[PDB]
């Protein structure tokens, strides 16, 4: 620590991280980038890839979305507690970064004609993370093991998300209904739900949701 | 252990580990899997997300060849010797992947039209692994640290691959033709790059290249 956050002034990549932090009791730096501030002549700071976000832990900077909730993942012992729920953990993430990119290539590349193509194939994406969960007893507590992970957090960003895009996609699937409805109901995180530098804060940055 | 490895008769996304665990002085089972065999109907239905590859250690399935990656990392020790040099570790694989995206996009969905263009734009996302090299003991060591990591491995192999699809796309980046060098003289992977069973199986699943 302490902690802070470049981005855009939307939630995207970075609304997951945000539930990690603020459910674990800590508290970061917002630090604000409009578009007009990005793109606009002859203006680069020192961006690794070029893209947003870039996280500071102390004196650790840091790229990539995902590299950032493993690290918090890590540090904050959000990791599992064996190499077993560990190698789980990363292939859920990754899973959930596959469908990820898939609704970030709509909202900015095809929204108006994917659309309907993209909802109808939705469930067949969404069910691999339902038997997770009926596999880890009954879907009664996380997507692997006991205890929350950076993997939960992810997944119910991306739940969250798609019940905007498509309003009864959980529907056909009880136990992500249940989910997304416990880890909503943990008072830090619900607090933050109902926050209004969340509740004002856009999903995307081109007004389609 | 043992190691056991399904996937398509192809290189793609399972060179990697190949080279990983044939650097390490492990040894695996490889178990082929047809596109024909692909299309059946009753055997079919066994994979999490519906893909592959699909790795074996011991009594532990993986799928995702990125966690499956970073599972070796974990128990073989190629993972860093602390926290920052394994969120940085991340950082590049990640860039790794994001590039890896790319080339899989234009050589399956348009790569007869695409192919200008991409190579055009290649030394811009080539680029940034440069930066990072001369960052490190001025690219003299590996892309992270003084010791080898499972980063080093999907990173070499993207830009193997790279130099077929585009023949001097290195030649503008000093460090990284002898990260290259370096990396493909060691004993153990050089064995490996000059075996059958490596040179007669394709890059990738469509005889494009
Ligand atoms: N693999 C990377 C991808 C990072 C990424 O997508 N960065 C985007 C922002 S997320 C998507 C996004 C982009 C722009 C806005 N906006 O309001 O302007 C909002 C959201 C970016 O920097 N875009 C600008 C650029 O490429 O130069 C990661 O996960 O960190
Ligand atoms: N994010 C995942 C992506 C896995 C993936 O790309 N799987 C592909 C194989 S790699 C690319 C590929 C595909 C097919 C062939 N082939 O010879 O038929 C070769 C390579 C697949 O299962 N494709 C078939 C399907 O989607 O059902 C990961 O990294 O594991």
């Amino acid at each position: 620590p302490p902690y802070t956050i470049v981005y855009f002034p939307v939630r995207g990549r970075c609304e997951a991280m945000r539930m990690l932090l603020a459910d674990q009791g800590q508290s970061w730096k917002e630090e604000v980038v409009t578009i007009d501030t990005w793109m606009q002549g002859l203006l680069k700071p020192t961006c690794l890839y070029g893209q947003l976000p870039k996280f500071e832990d102390g004196d650790l900077t840091l790229y990539q979305s995902n590299a950032i909730l493993r690290h918090l993942g890590r540090s904050l012992g959000l990791y599992g507690k064996n190499q077993r729920e560990a190698a789980q953990m990363d292939m859920v993430n990754d899973g959930v970064e596959d469908l990820r990119g898939k609704y970030v290539t709509l909202i900015y590349t095809n929204y108006e004609n994917g659309k309907n193509d993209y909802v109808k194939a939705l469930p067949g994406h969404l069910k691999p993370f339902e038997t997770l969960l009926s596999q880890n007893q009954g879907g009664k507590a996380f997507i692997v093991g006991d205890q929350i992970s950076f993997a939960d957090y992810n997944l119910l960003d991306l739940l969250l998300i798609h019940q905007v895009l498509a309003p009864g996609c959980l529907d056909n699937f009880p136990l992500l209904s249940a989910y997304v409805a416990r880890l909503s109901a943990r008072p830090k995180i619900k607090a933050f739900l109902s926050s209004p530098e969340h509740v004002n804060r856009p999903i995307n940055g081109n007004g389609k949701q």
